[PDB]
DNA sequence: ATTATGACGCT
DNA sequence: AGCGTCATA
């Protein structure tokens, strides 16, 4: 009743970058604008793997992952850009810094945490508050919307895309209550307002467009976000969630997508997150543990508390690189080389971040994969990063890793190594 | 032989 | 600490 928390004392943001690594090679050159084309790293092995893909390639059924070689078998005109290769080993310099660009544009409107290379939330609810008192109990215009859809909407008692959107958000304004500054429905929608201007700044300043999505959490942004996609917004309103939930799997929920996801729909036995609202919280904290069960008792509800946190800059900085099949390193000489390589990359990131953004790095992770073992990362050792010199930060690499090598000869390596990483972490003001 | 990252949870 | 999960281009 009364006393019932309804989730909607927030207005949350999700914007992300429409096919990022593809518009940034885009940018840069204009050949490749408005053409069905990919970005792929290495070349050698099956034309290389593809990391991003414009929306006209989608078309074709060009996905992440796939094989440019396979790529161009769906999509014979299929137009490639390479991924920068530095030391020997794939650069991801140039997407950096153009996710800079767009982080500070989205910096002036409002706190943002960097959920990833291409995309952010934004807490817009002081904003929201903010263009209320402007807006003088004056309603919001159509026009101010020109990209936003509002989920679930139209409804009740035109065959175009533009139409349709445009009928849902008529009814979606017609209903608007704009005397009321507390209107939960009416901070979204003030919401949407800002996103849409901030997203024209991100175009126009940058050359890039995005999608955003615009609800009082962020897995409902998030989920908003990727519902008209590419170069739009989309709108849920807490009312919406009840139909949207109903048909919604599981695994679509961020965090969901995985494991636990599997074991909701397995214990449980159902496949819709809506479903969720039958089970008690103690249920559900049976099954999943005290905090996933919490977690989701809420969330099924529209519900989640988590916060936007003030975060623009990455809390690691890393360099990585995998030997597959017959490429493992197998001598000493080899893996040194390596190391140094990765280390190289490591401090030149290092001492930029230094002098852009005040900090220092105190600790080195070191990761390695060995041949045969199917887990991602077969074992992490730290040691102190004290000084960003390559040759040292490579020498206490290998000294912390050197233990592994079961090769009964000092110069070979066994069983090979099938990855190297090196993260520097645990940074302090400086 | 997806790869190269990056954030957070568990014990 | 070191390992695991989930997610990004
Ligand atoms: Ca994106
Ligand atoms: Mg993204
Ligand atoms: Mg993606």
């Amino acid at each position: 009743g009364p006393h019932m928390a309804t989730g909607q004392d927030r207005v949350v943001a999700l914007v992300d970058m429409d096919c990022f690594f593809v518009q940034v090679e885009q940018r840069q050159n204009p050949h490749l604008r408005n053409k069905p084309c990919a970005v792929v790293q290495y070349k050698s092995w099956k034309g290389g793997g593809i990391i991003a893909v414009s929306y006209e390639a989608r078309a074709f059924g060009v996905t992440r992952s796939m094989w440019a070689d396979d790529a161009k078998k769906l999509c014979p005109d299929l137009l490639l850009a390479q991924v920068r290769e530095s030391r020997g080993k794939a650069n991801l310099t140039k997407y950096r810094e153009a996710s800079v660009e767009v982080m500070e544009i989205m910096s002036r409107f409002a706190v943002i945490e960097r959920a990833s290379i291409d995309e952010a939330y934004v807490d817009l609810t002081s904003a929201v508050q903010e263009r209320l008192q402007k807006l003088q109990g004056q309603p919001i215009s159509a026009d101010l919307l020109p990209s936003t859809y509002i989920e679930g909407l139209p409804q009740g008692p035109t065959v175009q895309k533009e139409g349709m959107r445009k009928q849902g958000l008529f009814q979606w304004l017609d209903s608007l209550q704009i005397d009321n500054l507390t209107s939960p429905d009416l901070q979204l929608t003030v919401g949407a307002v800002i996103v849409e201007e901030m997203r024209a700044a991100i175009e126009r300043e940058t050359g890039f467009q995005c999608s955003a999505g615009i609800s009082h959490n962020k897995v409902l942004a998030k989920l908003a976000c990727g519902l008209n996609k590419p170069n739009r917004q989309t709108l849920v309103s807490h009312g919406s969630v009840p139909q949207l939930f109903s048909q919604m799997p599981i695994r679509k929920i961020r965090s969901l997508g995985g494991k636990l996801g599997a074991s909701v729909i397995e214990i449980l036995g159902i496949e819709y997150m809506g479903e969720l609202t039958q089970f008690t919280e103690s249920q559900l904290q049976s099954h999943f543990g005290e905090k996933n069960g919490s977690w989701l008792y809420a969330m099924c509800r529209g519900i989640e508390h988590d916060p936007v946190k003030p975060r623009q800059l990455p809390k690691t900085i890393g360099c990585s690189k995998n030997f597959p099949g017959k490429t493992a390193l197998a001598t000493r000489e080899q893996v040194q080389w390596w190391l140094l390589q990765l280390a190289q990359e490591l401090e030149e990131r290092l001492t930029k971040d230094r002098n852009d953004n005040d900090r220092v790095a105190t600790q080195l992770v070191v990761s390695i994969r060995v041949q045969g073992d199917k887990r991602l990362s077969s074992l992490r050792r730290c040691c102190a990063l004290t000084r960003y010199d390559a040759h040292k930060m490579s020498h206490d690499a290998f000294t912390v890793i050197k233990n592994c090598n079961t090769s009964g000869i000092q110069t070979e390596w066994s069983p090979p190594l099938t990855m190297l990483f090196l993260c520097a972490t645990k940074f302090s003001a400086s």
